[PDB]
């Protein structure tokens, strides 16, 4: 039985199954990557600079083998290898988002033709999404609350399940001296890295190992507001860490501080498991049109307003710091998040959540078809059955979440000098501050696009008769 591992998520050797599930005659691990549709891709460098950085260390973690990068699809790619390789056995993690279903149908129906047996298990999510979609009467859980009551009735997760050794790993290499399995350059993806600098989020199992134990550091807010180096979203979404480590190794702290927790304690996972579940069985879960749970909602088709959005040129210093600061760096805080997601839906400039995913899909790590789609539809009140939740001031909340203005400050350097009096709101502040800050509002930077008071009554009024024509 010579076998193949394939990485798609799942991009550790930590808590992997399915890579026990090919290690018993000759193993290899692939990774499929088309290098003009990542030409061409439109996600931003940050995340396929993430998605690479996982992949080299990866390969330095089979050095103690190898990782062979084979370019191309997945179709018309694994007959080849098939054949030219001599294999028995595919194995990978399972995917439970529709369209990786369907396309890893058809690789399992090619493979069966082709007289190849395939195994996937499921170790990016804490449970089997499926298990709990039975349980729940064969349908997914459309409350977080009842999601929760469900997850305590429940039989605690598996847990995470033992890498593997290096005696295996001396008994079924390969190798053949040439790097044309090489991992690429952002350069080789069609990418300019014109005085770059480093990462803010170094990809990989390594970094994510590594931060794991920073974060779970038993001693330990614009502070929270700036990239953590305790920070761990990026690195579950593309599977550096697994869900199940991260979920016992709060378990085995936090009965270190005494008992048995709140879910709340597994907020971040059980947020992120029930996206997933919520999603597995739904094909159009990132769309508001043919979508079984999303609200019909009439969104303004606004390019300008969503463009200027996108890039950071509201009026509003606490929304252009957060764009600004999610194309730089790939991560925002999940209130910051809230904060851009309400004014470009329900709050502000009622530009659709589907816009908001797309955007996030190019400039966020941690965003996945699941995880992205539905936060955007809870924040817009699309989806999850939701009370209304029920204004960011985008004045306010900034205010309020950061008084000094060092967030805005960091960002948004040509406001440096605005007193913070006036950071948040700096058209209201007199042409004597603003000529002292250096910086005339109007022209070194945009008054704001929409009157927020105004706006939000208007958009307090749609939801209602939204609402009220639907219960």
């Amino acid at each position: 039985a010579s076998s193949v591992h394939w990485f798609r998520k799942g991009l550790r050797l930590h808590d992997n199954p399915a890579l026990l599930a090919a290690v018993a005659r000759c193993v290899r691990c692939v990774y499929i990557l088309d290098p003009w549709f990542a030409a061409s891709s439109s996600v931003g460098i940050n995340r396929w600079r993430f998605l690479l950085q996982s992949l080299e260390d990866l390969d330095t973690s089979l050095r103690k083998s190898r990782l062979f990068v084979v370019r191309g699809q997945p179709a018309d790619v694994f007959p080849r290898l098939f054949k030219e390789w001599g294999v028995t056995r595919l194995t990978f993690e399972y995917d439970s988002e529709p369209f990786g279903k369907e396309r890893d149908a058809a690789i399992m129906k090619m493979a069966k033709e082709a007289g190849v047996e395939v195994v996937t298990e499921n170790s990016h999510t804490l449970y089997d999404l499926d298990r709990i979609i039975e349980l729940n009467g064969q349908k997914p859980p459309l409350t977080y609350k009842r999601f929760q009551a469900l997850i305590s009735r429940m039989e605690l997760p598996k847990k995470p399940a033992v890498a593997v050794s290096s005696q295996q790993m001396e008994s079924c290499r390969a190798e053949i001296q040439e790097d044309t399995y090489g991992v690429p350059s952002l350069e080789e993806l069609g990418f300019p890295t014109e005085g770059l600098g480093p990462a803010v989020w170094q990809g990989g199992e390594t970094e994510a190992l590594a931060r794991l134990d920073k974060h779970l550091e038993r001693k330990a807010n614009a502070n929270s507001l700036l990239a953590s180096p305790t920070g761990l979203s990026p690195y579950l979404r593309f599977g550096c860490l697994s869900c199940r480590l991260f979920y016992y190794r709060l378990w085995d702290l936090y009965k270190k501080v005494k008992s048995t927790p709140p879910l709340s304690l597994f907020g971040q996972l059980l947020w992120r498991e029930f996206f997933y579940t919520a999603a597995t069985n739904n094909p159009r879960f990132d769309r508001m049109e043919g979508n079984p749970i999303c609200i019909q909602i009439p969104w303004d088709r606004n390019p300008e307003a969503l463009a200027k959005w996108a890039e950071g040129k509201t009026g509003f210093p606490w929304i252009d710091a957060i764009m600004t600061q999610l194309r730089q760096e790939g991560w925002i805080h999940h209130l910051a998040r809230h904060a851009v997601a309400c004014f470009l839906t329900r709050g502000d400039l009622w530009v659709s959540w589907e816009s908001g995913v797309r955007v996030f899909d190019e400039l966020l790590l941690d965003a996945d078809f699941s995880v992205n789609a539905g936060s955007w539809m809870w924040l817009s009140c699309s989806a999850f059955f939701q009370q209304f939740f029920h204004c960011y001031c985008p004045v306010g909340f900034g205010r309020r979440t950061d008084p000094s203005g060092d967030y805005i400050r960091r960002y948004l350097p040509k406001l440096k000098g605005f007193p913070s009096r006036y950071i948040y709101e700096p058209w209201n502040a007199p042409e004597s501050v603003q000529k002292a800050a250096k910086c005339i509002i109007g022209v070194d930077y945009p008054r704001p696009i929409v009157n927020h008071a105004e706006t939000s009554r208007l958009n307090i009024e749609r939801m209602k008769q939204i609402y009220q024509q639907l219960s």
